[PDB]
Parts: structure tokens; C-alpha cells; sequence
């Protein structure tokens, strides 16, 4: 994969030139998007910018992300040829630090469960995951060295484990999600991929321009708390491996790792995703349900049809579970400093599932908001296997310096 | 101006039929349009539902709100023409429930202090107020029964105090703001404009389906808190007669009427609603500032202009004063069932001073999420003077309830 630190350093120092670094992406998205088909629209013509920190530094953007030059299809019939008049607010954050945008990445309709024919970089005969498979897949493949991509049911965290690429999904609302397709307010957040954490940590940092990603380094000696989501159920064997490899390898680190059980409330707070999530997209994508249902991909217009019931008072309990949940949740990190956990219920599904794999292990703490990074641990029959670092809410640095921590001892 | 309660009621009976209730309004525009110049487009053709509570209510939407069957030109000329491929969810709530949408009111620029060309119904020579200018004058003009405005660093409550009619701002994310042109999303809320309180209730019944809303009535001996937001400066004359003729009214009426203080928490909230008001328009309209800076009318690119500096962290200290704020003010409601305030500071100003009027006593509840609802008092050289009923935030009933208690006391 390429590493956004690393083409930065080297065009700092002039070592190398933006034009040539997004010539390298150019060659590399030539390289493998016939076989993966991450792009829903590549700009051949994109060219680097001459300053900045992410001049010569292509991103790829998941297309329910509004962009002024390219079109935002939202990964449905239904958008077909739709041009948004501006960029989205992240998308000039981007441009602003001197980034190129190289094109758009696919996406599941409206970022939902509908599969798109992206494959996995890793076996074009598997998923590369969801919602944002394109931006996975890209980045996993060594196309770019950075993605945006959203979350709402999931996380760009499981995509990320299927395609063995590391990513994190911020504190909610950091990024905003202007000119991000609504899906559920509540929940909608944006997310990044990349080679490595150092390679988020300093697209944040450009991003944003804030100091807490400035200067991060791996962590020391992390107290990581252990836990297994038993309200999800059990995971497949080879998640199960991943995770106690990882703990091996960080205890090995020095790093001090006991099992947690999350309070009672914050189970609570997991079953209750699904109410928020389709009672709010309910408003949200009311246009398209009434005036294109049919139109609307098979299993979102399914879901949609059965919770056209939801009502207020079940919707408004909900998010009252939701919010005792996230103070519970808050408690939890009073005594450790990042949770480990799984980032998917095992490898990527085979693309005949017709599943971009189940969001069991995501959902929970896009709902709650938390920073979450994943982070590549071993494959299985070929098939990346990852965990995810998980911290207080704004507490966004330190989850990717552990997860630096983490990358390091995985490698001994 | 014209009651949407009582609309209903009428064509529910028969005594009046949906397509004589829409050829009505049609006509009030016809008849002073040219006078008040409040719609963007009128949409002529439009006409009435067949079934729905709303059916035969024609609402006008105030211009930075999506619609697919019109253009949506955020009040700018960077958008002249542009037209989205979707309806707002609001606008879905709204045709959902057999609303009419007969057309497109004039907005400030992107919903900030650029006068538009709207003129005030009570006085020619006057502001209507802003954002939603064309809303107000629409209602208040007897145009429609009901328009939708927006708001951010003000109220839909001033432009409404200005016009004389009754509005609500309901509490923060009740009606979604997707397909509304963002200015600060953690300010832009959706509001109501129409004939009395009673017709707000009705609106939002069929809008949200919210039970709350169904069956509302006038309260009974409120207790009243008088707060006159001394943190936002001296009030003109007129204000403080229709607070006083208010005040006198609700005492008549039976309500047990004290002076309060807010805590020094919520005068600082108050004080950093710019903060982050500013700080998130950077983000928000970042491709508009970045692309057509010298396209985004004056006022608005003076403001921005003069904010370019401010800083990740002094935004992060701003929004934790609102936090505060939003707590302390909570246990302000543990004494009092509403709080009552001035909706301006004072008459509408005469178009020549080219501004909108200042938004200083309308921009902490905005800020702060409650509900809040404008009353109609009194009218000075003949320009209107409201007063605004402010409940505990998820309390949007209750405002309303005392709204109409209030309107019933000052019919004396």
C-alpha cells in the first residue's frame, strides 16, 4: 500500500515531486482498477497541487461525498449522472491542505447494505467490504495512499479489516457531514484508509489543523482493555484468532491487556442501533421512498419497507437508551485507556453471499460516537483478519498512537 | 393573515374545498406580490392534494431549502438556477401529509445578514427582518397559511415579531435539516411561520405525527419567568412596552408572572454563539469561500473575512460554554414552566438602514436548542412588537400551549 507519511516526508525534503507522486497513484489506480473496480469515476487529469501538506498526495472519495467537478451517484440508479454544485466541506479540507482529488470510490446505494461489484484487493473472489468498498479496496491495493469513506449501520473500520488497510472513523462530528448523503443524522460519520496510523494521523492533522494530531507518536506500555461484544455473539474462528494474536503481540510489547464485560447499559445502547438508524433515514430518504421505491436497491428498500411503522415514542426511547449508554460507555475509560475488539465477524465474505458481511461488531460504536482504528493483525486462507482500538470519545490521538503501538508489535 | 387550523377545520366539514382554499392563496399572492416582493418563484400551477391533513394548505419554503420541482437558489447568485434533484425532508413531511408547496421565499444569502428585496407587509418602507424574509411577509402579508424559514445566528422569531405573526422554533433536531444549505450545524434549525399558535401546532402534528402535538389547548395559570437577556444590551422603547403589555396580560390571565436572572453560564453562552456560529460557516461554506469568495454577498463575506483565524481550539472552548450554558439553563426550569422574553429590539428598521435587524436577543435559545414561539403584542407607529415563550428543551408543546394562552390574554 502507499504511505501518505512517507510520500510526504520525501516531498518535503524534495526527494520527490507532487507531479510525480500523483503520476505514481496514477499508474498504480491503471494498475489494478480493471480487476478490483473501485472507482465509480477516475480523473486521469488530475493533477497534484503545488503546496501545501498534501500537495502531491491523491485521495479517493466515496461517492454519496459530494464533489463540484465529478459526479456524486450515490451509489444508486436513482442519482445516475447527478452533478452537485459544490464540494463537500471535507473535500475542501482536502484541497485546501493541497490534496488531489483522484476520483470517486464506489459505494453501497446510499450507504446501506446493497453490494456494489468492487472486489477484495486481496481475492477479487470476496467482498472488500462495505459501505465504503471502494475507498477499502483502493487503498488496499496500493492504489492511493488515502480514502474518505462513511459509516452509519457499520464502519469504515470492517471494510478496512476485509481489505487489510488501516482506517479510522473519528470522534463523531470532527469531520462534518455537510454534503455527506444523508442516511441517519445520528449516526452518519466520515472516516479515512490508509497504509498505516501515522498515514491518518497527518491527514487529520491537514485535515483539521489540530495540534492533537501533531507530533504523534507510537504509544508506550498501553493499558488496553479487552472486550468481546457478547450481545453480537460469537465470531467466526479466524476473528477469534486475529484477536489473540494481537493480544499476544502486544502483551509481548509490554503492553498490559485484561478482559472487560461492558455495562448492561451500553448492550442496551447496541440493540437499539437499528431503531435510530431506520426510523431517521425514514425522513431522510423520504423523497426516494416515495417518489422511487422501486428504484431504491433490493435489500435497503426491503429494510425500509419493514420499519415504515417505527414511531416517535419508540424512536425518542431509543435515543434515550442511546445517551445513558454513551455516559456508561465514558465510565469504562476511567480505567483503561484504549478497548480492543474485533473488527469484523471474520474474513470477507465470498462475493456470492451477495454480503458486504455483517455489522455487528461496528455498529455500537459509530452510535456512540467513540474513535475507532483498525488495525491489519494476519490472514487466514489469504484473507486479512484485523482488530480495532477503540478511545474516549475526542480522544482521537491517542487511539491511533496505540494503534501505532499496536502495527509495531504485530511486527515484532 | 390566514389560520391554517382553520383551513382545516372548514374543509374537513366541507364548508370549504382544497382547490378554493389553494386558488385562494394564489390570489393573496397575486394580489401583493408585487407589493412585498416575498417569493423567489410562485409556482401558479401549483395545487391541492387530494387527502392528508394538510390538504388545501398552501406553505411557502423559504429558498435554501431543497425542492426538486423548483429551483433552490440560496439567495445567491452563485446558485441562480441551480435546482436539486430532491425534495427536503422537510418539504417531505410536508407533501406527505397533503401540504401544497406553491412556491419559494426570499432568504438572506445563505440564510446571514444580506438584506434581500422583501419588504414589510405592515410598512413598505420597513424590513421584514431575515433569514427567512419572504416567509414572514408571505404569512404576514395573508398570503399563506404557513411558510418553513431557517435559522442560525437569529430566530425565525424575529422576522415573525417584525411581520406580526406567530412562529416556532421547535427544540434543536426536531425537523430534520437535510436538504438545507448548511451555515453552522450546530446552530441551523428548521422553524414555522403562521396565523397563531394553534396553526403551528396543527403544522407540526402533520409534519412530525408527533403525538405531542395533537390536541394542544391554551394553558392554564403558566408560571411565567421574565428573563430581558441584559447580556445583549439595551432594548428600544417599544420592546420593552409589548414585554410590559405582555406581562399585564398573562397577570390578568391568571399566570403567576416573577423576574429572573439567568446564570452567568448562560450569559457566556450567549457571548460565544459567534464563535461557533463563525468557525463552522468556514467549514460549512468553505468551497463557496474558497471558489466565488467575491460572489458571496457582502455582509456574509465581510464576516467570514474577518474570522478566517479562528482556531480548532478556541471553537472547542466556545462549544464547552454551551454546553454549560445548556446545563444551567436547564435548571432554570425547575422553577418556572416558561420563560418569556423580547422576540427584538424593538420595530422593524426602515429598509434604508440596509439590515435585517439585529438577531442579539434571539441567538442564545437558537444556540441553546429550547423551543420557542413568537406572540404578536402590540404595534408601535404602526410596526409590530412580539414577545417570545421559551420552554425547557423537548418542551415544544408546552410553548405552544402558552403562546395561546397568551394570545387568548392580550384579546383581553
Amino acid at each position: 500500500m502507499i504511505s501518505l507519511a512517507d510520500l510526504q516526508r520525501r516531498i518535503e525534503t524534495g526527494e520527490l515531486s507532487p507531479n510525480a507522486a500523483i503520476a505514481q497513484s496514477h499508474a498504480a489506480i491503471e494498475a489494478r482498477e480493471k480487476e478490483v473496480h473501485a472507482f465509480v469515476r477516475h480523473d486521469k487529469s488530475a493533477r497534484a497541487q503545488a503546496s501545501g501538506p498534501l500537495r502531491g498526495i491523491a485521495v479517493g472519495i466515496a461517492d454519496i461525498i459530494d464533489t463540484a467537478n465529478m459526479p456524486t451517484e450515490m451509489g444508486s440508479e436513482i442519482y445516475r449522472g447527478w452533478q452537485p454544485r459544490s464540494d463537500a466541506p471535507v473535500v475542501m479540507m482536502l484541497k485546501r491542505a493541497g490534496a488531489t482529488i483522484i476520483g470517486k470510490t464506489t459505494t453501497t446505494a446510499f450507504a446501506s447494505r446493497d453490494p456494489t461489484a468492487t472486489l477484495n484487493p486481496h481475492n477479487t473472489g470476496h467482498s472488500p467490504g462495505g459501505s465504503s468498498s471502494g475507498s477499502a479496496a483502493a487503498v488496499g491495493a496500493g492504489m492511493i495512499p488515502l480514502a474518505l469513506g462513511t459509516q452509519t449501520g457499520g464502519s469504515v473500520i470492517r471494510p478496512a479489516a476485509y481489505c487489510g488497510t488501516a482506517a479510522i472513523k473519528p470522534s463523531f462530528r470532527m469531520l462534518p457531514t455537510v454534503g455527506v448523503k444523508c442516511y441517519s443524522w445520528a449516526l452518519d460519520t466520515v472516516g479515512l484508509f490508509g497504509a498505516r496510523a501515522e498515514d491518518l494521523a497527518r491527514g487529520l492533522l491537514a485535515m483539521t489543523g489540530r495540534s492533537e494530531f501533531s507530533g504523534i507518536v507510537p504509544a508506550k506500555a498501553p493499558r488496553i482493555g479487552v472486550v468481546r461484544q457478547e450481545f453480537a455473539g460469537a465470531v467466526e474462528p479466524a476473528a477469534e484468532q486475529g484477536l489473540q494474536a494481537a493480544i499476544k503481540a502486544a502483551e509481548r510489547a509490554g503492553a498490559s491487556v485484561q478482559a472487560i464485560d461492558l455495562p448492561e447499559a451500553v448492550h442496551e445502547a447496541w440493540r437499539i442501533h437499528p431503531i435510530i438508524q431506520d426510523f431517521e433515514a425514514h425522513r431522510a430518504l423520504a423523497w426516494e421512498f416515495s417518489e422511487h421505491h422501486d428504484e431504491i436497491a433490493p435489500m435497503l428498500r426491503a429494510s425500509l419497507d419493514a420499519t415504515v411503522g417505527l414511531t416517535p415514542k419508540e424512536y425518542d426511547e431509543a435515543r434515550r437508551i442511546g445517551r445513558r449508554g454513551r455516559r456508561e460507555l465514558g465510565e469504562v475509560f476511567e480505567g483503561v485507556d484504549v478497548l480492543l475488539t474485533y473488527s469484523a465477524p471474520g474474513t470477507a465474505p465470498a462475493k456470492a453471499l451477495a454480503s458486504t458481511g455483517d455489522p455487528r461488531y461496528n455498529r455500537l460504536w459509530t452510535l456512540m460516537g467513540n474513535p475507532c482504528v483498525n488495525v491489519p493483525v494476519l490472514k487466514v486462507g489469504g484473507l486479512p483478519i484485523g482488530v480495532q482500538v477503540i478511545a474516549r470519545f475526542g480522544n482521537d490521538a491517542h487511539a491511533l498512537a496505540t494503534a501505532w503501538f499496536l502495527e509495531d508489535a504485530l511486527a515484532k
